[PDB]
């Protein structure tokens, strides 16, 4: 009777719970504090897909395992790519690959949400008015959030807008909001460290007068702690990049995740 939905990872799982309410049964593959770039699907994940009516995915090559997992599971679920209709950004490096981290700009989260609603509308026409009224309610909360983030940032001094994080995961926040981010890893956490290039990072840190270093919830902290040491900059806290916190963390849903991040960034930038 309820719609069987599978979401690839936590951030889009939260969006699904918002649009779908009581009418869906939700399963999430990659969970809180876990990293989708390196996730290897387990056999339990194939069982989940096999029963789904709807599978929700970021797309943009975020989930390198999906298409395999789809064929292994034999699922007939319809698959919705929630970045459909988002203004995407190309990866810096490559490779006409796209940067998958589109949810870091709240306007794009509105789109993910619209696509969830459409997907549920296609699978359960009887529920469609309810899916859309949930989406519209939530989209109103996202619009207020967007306003608050832009406002807080645009206030801050033009000359102190840079922070250091773990991977290159906030380019859409930069584009929406005007905060510049450096990191030792690229767009994906698949690679390494090339501690052979912290001295490169550090030099860019000095040239840009970066205000602070942040850990990320998906990643181990040691290099960040060391970069902090060598740059003489505080380790200011933890940002939530590609996953929610668990419950009882400060980022257990998307809106809370963004308010945390934006508040932590602003405090650090204003510290100087
Ligand atoms: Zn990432």
């Amino acid at each position: 009777e309820p719609l069987d939905v599978v979401a690839t990872f936590s951030i889009i799982g939260d969006f699904a719970a918002k649009v779908g309410g009581d009418r869906i049964r939700l399963n999430v593959l990659v969970g809180p504090d876990s990293d989708t770039h390196v996730y290897e699907p387990r056999p339990a994940d194939a069982i989940a897909l096999a029963g789904a009516d709807v599978v929700l995915t970021n797309g943009l090559e975020f989930e390198g395992f999906l298409t395999r997992l789809i064929a292994a599971s034999g699922t007939d679920a319809a698959v919705a790519t929630l970045t459909d209709g988002v203004e995407t950004m190309e990866e810096p490096g490559g490779g006409g690959a796209h940067d998958p981290h589109a949810w870091q700009a709240v306007p794009n989260a509105k789109v993910y949400v619209q696509n969830i609603a459409a997907a549920f509308c296609a699978a359960d026409a009887e529920g469609c008015a309810a899916y859309q009224a949930n989406a519209a309610r939530y989209i109103g909360e996202l619009d207020a959030l967007d306003t608050e983030i832009r406002a807080a940032i645009a206030a801050l001094p033009q000359d102190r807008r840079t922070v250091v994080v773990a991977h290159n995961a906030f380019r859409y926040f930069e584009a929406a909001y005007g905060v510049h981010f450096l990191s030792p890893q690229g767009v994906s956490t698949e690679s390494e460290a090339a501690a052979a290039d912290v001295a490169g990072l550090i030099r860019e840190i000095r040239a840009r007068n970066a205000s602070a270093i942040f850990a990320e919830n998906i990643s181990d902290t040691r290099l960040l702690e060391q970069i902090a040491r060598e740059a003489g900059l505080p380790l200011a806290g933890t940002l939530y990049s590609d996953a929610l916190s668990g419950p009882d963390g400060p980022a257990s849903n998307y809106i809370a995740m963004m308010r945390h991040n934006a508040g932590a960034i602003a405090a650090a930038l204003a510290a100087r």
